[PDB]
């Protein structure tokens, strides 16, 4: 906090302070202030901007907002050359100092408050498992005469034939085979561990690291859960460390859900549970150790899944991952074993660790809005005792049409998720967490992104239709 | 001052002294003298030149002028290899030692004197927000067979498709999107902070630093306000540090108003206020906390805007920024919210900080002449109680022809600004600040620059007319 | 006419008929119809289109218009591979069959009618002297990262140093020196004569051909005068032959007014005279053999010059030619000798050949609208006895400020010419020749072209301002 922060300034001879926050789409933003500009004043009323310059926050008249430093988030940047301290901020409306309707962090905080207000529980626990890719070269573009994307990495199976200037060494993970081969097949041990050390120096707690399924560098660093809002902060720090350590090693990292057709996409499973006075409200006598409270939570998520998709799978690319695969978590059902089920129930020893894992989210999701939406849906399931029906332990739709298998599924496109969010918005507006304008603003930003993809001719359309 | 300067010579074992001053166009100039040439004599009567060699100062007969060191400006150069002390100078006429009519610094000082002489206030406060671009490669030329300009930077969105020799890393700001993404999208954190540290070592006080809106490296370092003339000095030091730190990092910086069509231009908003005995003469009971004195100041600026343009937007390029955009500050009106308004009224807490922000200036402007012109116009607004009319809080001309929206606007071209300055020159000649010859000399220099642009075929004219 | 046309179809075994017309900007357009589609019907009511597809003619609702073949214009295309007959058309409104307000050809015809209606004369004679350039290679472009134009030709003086694959032969016209050197310096004798033979095969009458002043291929083919509308038709045929013969010889021709800075631009002087019952209404007892009727004509042109500019110099490029040169015809005065005068009075033997030469037009001008505007202005000079004042036989403004030499001049920019046309529109609306919508539509098209040039950074601005 304030008192502590002034200490860190001298302990580390800090020269600058990097004010950070997240935009509507979920991208961390920043502005730097010299250390000498930090004072008593600054902490109680923050510093403001010429904001009319950000996206989905742009009001023609009322362009000015306030940056409120959260003294608890203070952490040293491990990359910058001059000693600089990062301080996450909240965006508050001037004078009122209440907390901008469109500020994703404020929204997540409101949802945490509302949890307590309803007395259903006092804390929400989140454990995302975000995956990513490390490449050596990424090129792309689109103009009137065409479009293209070219991915390249030393691990790419396609390079088995490539001439290298010191010789092709040839130990690389094949398609869907990068799982756990030891080095030299796995070329990222040193890279992943650096990411872990740095993540920890930034307040995160690492549980594990490993290469993922896809060829061409899919990797993962598993970090420990935490309270909802703090965890979304951690996700932003996580992405920052990944992006920058990658950069510092001559790589380029991406959190895109599906960079390649034919190999694994990157997902962000979300483990969750509620608690009250140190008791796990999700352990009980019901299915797999679940409380009935947990089942209503599930029911809520299943009822509002398509709307949640607009936040957990916010890109058109997200829908290229959530494609009728067999492992692809698209079926709106729960199970402890079935992998077609978008909600896995971790079979676990201690009741203290009982929870649910919503598998459909991907890393492109704004952690704040996605996490909050998951919660609000779960709470609407509890407030309204929405029974999640029976578990789907049998086997996926590849167990094709048995009754056509008309099991509820996730949105099949962004346009559809956006639609769902438009209509099914009430559960989010509860407790005044999400406002209509906040929701409409979001829908509009994403709608223009969807347009670019729907309007621009796709390379495959030529393969399919040029000789029509 | 003199006494102090002789100290710095020994404290830093200074080997050279760099005499600096600014030409009519606003470019800092210099000549170096060995430290041993500094003495008692030098400070009281300066050292002179073979001046007939400078532009707009060139008189065929009377070519000799005097360089008068201002001992208060002494500062060490942070780039030069041999210890050298910079000393800003004033250009005085020989014998009389009065202060050259065409010397921009002398002109700014005369305007500060005149403020006090009229007793309207004792000090003028200026806070420019100059923006700039950092590129990797800039090429251009014009000959009988053609013309061309090619800009290139690692951040340029157009490079998303470029092959790089170690691989394209791909994290770059899209068009109009370089605003606040954290690194690696923002590639200039280390660069900006170095600029800040150095600026401070040169007497400036930094308030903040951040990437700007445009792709391809638009950046900004916000420095604290100061008295008019001292601030124009600071602008020259600011440009020097930016240009040289950029150079030292393998970049090239430009303060051009509009290097690229389709993305943000660089502006130099000017925050201003007057004061007397430590009281802010701009706080009052009127609109948004303004005094009536502030409104008359505004009235003056609006009345003489087109003439001020000739100094605040002195290039033909300036007019490619001040183009009917929606954010483009071209409407001669004041408002606390409306962004179409070329004069924003900072909505602020403390009356101590009340002021106005004239948004149309750009960095190509000679800080001295531009600042002085702004003042002289404001004073003519006060001396003559020119009511600024009513505020324009409604909404910009994109709120097209409602009455054709015949709101006063800034000059639409340099030729027009020069014209305005020609005719509307009286407010500048007040107090003998600006002389006719000084003004005519300036108009002529700029007029020949305008000619080159008006006379040389433009690439786009071929796109438009070759098949005519 | 109709009867004759059906003859030519069999005499030349015509396979196709090319329907041609001119758009608002002045570019010839076409659509091809098989010869078998020509019949009785076709001539009396034409064939129509899905027109909503043309520029400045685009009405969202009422998109359909009629193509009315003018049987007198029938001529064989000398380039097309299959025998095809060209037939110029008029654009008429459906049902009414009256003649589109925005059809440039209809407008020229209305102006010829109006001449007769006022009884001032029965025929208008026009003799344009359009100049052009023949290049070998022309490249240009503009994107967010830059712009460029590169001209190249075997005659370009800059190629004196170029390595050619069979050796540089070295006989080329220097800057401003391509005037009349005999071949091999003049490399276009064969090219020009082919153009002449073809022009004649297309109904034109050639008076002379020669190389022009500029290096890099400026050339000219002088054709005989003719009645106003027929002459504008001839100009379109002229441009067609030039463009296509050039193409057929491995060259590329342009009618741009000023492709290069530093050498001659291309102009289109317009010789004019009026007649009644075979008598030249311009010969008289007044100045240089002129009638007083001729002087009033001149007066009219001088009064409405800036408005006429919007049609005779319709491009931003046009204003790079009409630049204070000494030979540059920018002064609104008449003279038999002075070359600063934009209106030369040909000193000639026979009274039968007395006329005036308005020198400021360039080839980018829509011949119909430009010619019509010249006439309408001259007629307004006659109807209102506007005395042209006294002749300017002395010497040009290079005979600088003698009284500042406040002689009327042509528009200094397109924006200004467009302005003039906006305000000074009445003389054109006379006789219902030009309608308001027709004029406003034109002004809008050109206004968007002016925008591209005013908004796009110019290469020279970097030369001048990058180090600002
Ligand atoms: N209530 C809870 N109790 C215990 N662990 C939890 C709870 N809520 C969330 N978690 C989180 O489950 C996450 C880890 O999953 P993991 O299976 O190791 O990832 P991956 O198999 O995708 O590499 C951790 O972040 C873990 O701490
Ligand atoms: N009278 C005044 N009182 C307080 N601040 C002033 C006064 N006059 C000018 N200023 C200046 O306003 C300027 C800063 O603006 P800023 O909004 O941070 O820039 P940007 O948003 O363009 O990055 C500073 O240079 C500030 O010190
Ligand atoms: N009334 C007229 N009587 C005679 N000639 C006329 C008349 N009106 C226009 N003309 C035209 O003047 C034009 C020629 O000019 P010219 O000086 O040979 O061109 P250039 O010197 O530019 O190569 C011809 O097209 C000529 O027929
Ligand atoms: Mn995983
Ligand atoms: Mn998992
Ligand atoms: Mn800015
Ligand atoms: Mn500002
Ligand atoms: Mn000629
Ligand atoms: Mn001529
Ligand atoms: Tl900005
Ligand atoms: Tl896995
Ligand atoms: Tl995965
Ligand atoms: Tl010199
Ligand atoms: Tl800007
Ligand atoms: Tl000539
Ligand atoms: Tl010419």
């Amino acid at each position: 906090s304030a008192e502590h922060v002034l200490t860190m300034l001298n302990e580390h001879e800090v020269k600058f302070v990097d004010l950070r926050f997240t935009d509507t789409k979920g991208k961390e933003q920043h502005v730097t202030i010299p250390a000498h500009q930090v004072n008593a004043e600054f902490f109680e009323e923050g510093k403001m901007f010429d904001g009319s310059s950000i996206g989905g926050w742009k009001g023609i008249n009322e362009s000015d907002m306030v940056l409120m430093p959260d003294a608890s988030t203070a952490v040293i940047d491990p990359f910058f050359a001059d000693s600089t301290l990062i301080i996450r901020c909240d965006i508050l409306e001037p004078g009122t100092l209440q907390g901008y309707d469109r500020d994703p962090r404020s929204i997540a905080k409101r949802a945490e408050d509302y949890l307590r207000a309803t007395g259903i529980a006092d804390t929400v626990l989140f454990g995302p498992e975000p995956e990513f890719f490390l490449f050596d070269d990424i090129r792309f573009g689109a103009s009137i005469s065409g479009s293209h994307v070219a991915i390249d990495d030393i691990e790419g199976a396609w390079n088995s034939s490539t001439k290298y200037e010191g010789g092709n060494k040839g130990h690389r993970p094949g398609v869907k085979g990068g799982y756990f081969p030891v080095p030299p097949v796995d070329s990222a041990q040193d890279i992943r561990s650096e990411m872990c050390l740095v993540m920890e120096q930034m307040g995160l707690v690492v549980e594990a690291h490993h290469h993922e399924v896809a060829t061409a560098g899919q990797n993962e660093v598993a970090t420990r859960f935490n309270t909802m809002t703090k965890k979304a902060d951690e996700i932003q720090i996580y992405k920052y460390v990944v992006h920058n350590v990658a950069h510092r090693f001559g790589k380029t990292a991406t959190f895109m859900p599906k960079p390649m057709f034919g190999d694994n996409g990157s997902g962000m499973h979300c483990h969750m549970s509620l608690a009250k006075n140190g008791t796990n409200l999700f352990s009980g006598d019901k299915y797999a150790g679940l409380s009935e409270q947990a089942l209503y939570y599930i029911g809520g998520v299943i009822k509002h899944a398509k709307a949640i998709n607009a936040l957990a799978n916010p890109t058109t690319n997200s829908y290229k991952r959530l494609v009728p695969g067999y492992e692809a978590p698209v079926m709106l059902a729960y199970s402890a074993r079935n992998r077609s089920a978008s909600i896995r129930i971790p079979v676990v020893a201690s009741p203290k660790a009982r929870r649910i894992e919503v598998r459909f989210p991907d890393p492109a999701a704004n952690p704040y809005l996605c996490f909050a939406a998951l919660l609000m849906a779960g709470l609407d399931g509890i407030k309204n005792k929405i029974h999640p029906g029976e578990p789907m332990d049998k086997n996926l739709y590849d167990l094709p049409p048995e009754e056509a298998k008309e099991i509820p599924q996730v949105a099949g496109s962004l346009e559809e998720a956006l639609n769902a969010l438009d209509l099914d918005r009430e559960f989010l507006k509860a407790g005044g967490v999400f406002t209509d304008e906040a929701i409409d603003a979001y829908i509009a930003l994403r709608r223009e992104e969807d347009d670019r993809v729907r309007m621009t001719p796709h390379p495959v359309e030529f393969e399919l239709y040029y000789s029509v």
